[PDB]
DNA sequence: AACCTGAAAATGATAGTCTGCGCGGCA
DNA sequence: TTGCCGCGCAGACTATCATTTTCAGGT
DNA sequence: AACCTGAAAATGATAGTCTGCGCGGCA
DNA sequence: TTGCCGCGCAGACTATCATTTTCAGGT
C-alpha cells in the first residue's frame, strides 16, 4: 500500500492518487483549476471540480417538483424538501 | 472543538486529551512509561500502556477454548481460532 | 402593529471517504 | 486468448462551514 | 530418509481511531 | 434533583511490522 510521509499522520492509501491528493492537503496544493473565466478556484480533488463547475452552468441539473428551484447536489435537494415537508407541517 | 496549531497538519480532536496525544506524534514524545523492573518501554497513549502491562502479568486475559492458551488483543485470539480452524477443516478433508 | 434584533433555518459551496467500472499491463 | 492485477476515473454519500433568508421575540 | 533451507503461517507487539460509559461540574 | 455539557477511560477495532514457528521444496 501507500503510506503517509508527513509528521504524524499514518495515513494509508490503496491507490498512488489518492496518496498524492491527501498529501496536497498538508501542502496546501490544489492542482484542479476551474478553467471558467472569473473564477480562478482551485481544488485538491477532481470530484471537488467537477461539482464546482456546475455553480456556473445557468440551469442547475437537479430540480425540485414543488417550486422549480434547481440544484447541485443530492443533498441540496434533499435538505430543500425537507425543508419543504417541515414547513407543511407548520 | 481542538484543531492542531502544526503547519499542514489539520487534524481535529473532540477533546484535549485526545490532541495532546496526536500532538506527542510531532513531538516524539512518549510519556507514558512502563513502572515494570527491567522494560523500561515509553508510549504515547494510556490505552497503548495498559495493553503492554499484559505482557508482564501472569495470567493473560484472553483464553483459547481449545488449547488453553492465553493472548492479550481480541485480535490475537480471533487470528488464532482462524489459524485452529484452517487446521482442523484441512485435515478433515484430508 | 411597523419596528427592529439576534436566533433559527434554509441555502450554497466544498472538503473526505467509499464503491464499482473499465482499461491497459502482466503472466 | 486469457483472466488477474494496479490503477485512475466517475459518482455517490456525509460532514462541515459560510452566506442568505426566514422567523420569532420584544418594542 | 532425514536433510537442510527459505517460504509461509503463526504469533506478538504497537500504532491510530471509534463508541459508549460514567463522572464531575454547573445552571 | 433535573438534565446538559465536557471530559477521560475502557473496550473494541483495524492495520502494520517484527519475531517465531511451522511447513513444503529440492536434495
Ligand atoms: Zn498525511
Ligand atoms: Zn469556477
Ligand atoms: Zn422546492
Ligand atoms: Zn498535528
Ligand atoms: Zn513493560
Ligand atoms: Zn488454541
Amino acid at each position: 500500500n501507500y503510506k503517509c510521509s508527513f509528521d504524524g499522520c499514518e495515513k494509508v492509501y490503496n491507490r498512488p492518487s489518492l496518496l498524492q491528493q491527501h498529501q496536497n492537503s498538508h501542502t496546501n496544493q490544489k492542482p484542479y483549476h476551474c478553467d471558467e473565466p472569473g473564477c480562478g478556484k482551485k481544488f485538491i480533488r477532481p470530484c471537488h471540480l467537477r461539482v464546482h463547475k456546475w455553480t456556473h452552468s445557468q440551469i442547475k441539473p437537479k430540480a425540485c417538483t414543488l417550486c422549480q428551484k434547481r440544484f447541485v447536489t443530492n443533498q441540496q435537494l434533499r435538505r430543500h424538501l425537507n425543508s419543504h415537508e417541515r414547513k407543511s407541517k407548520l
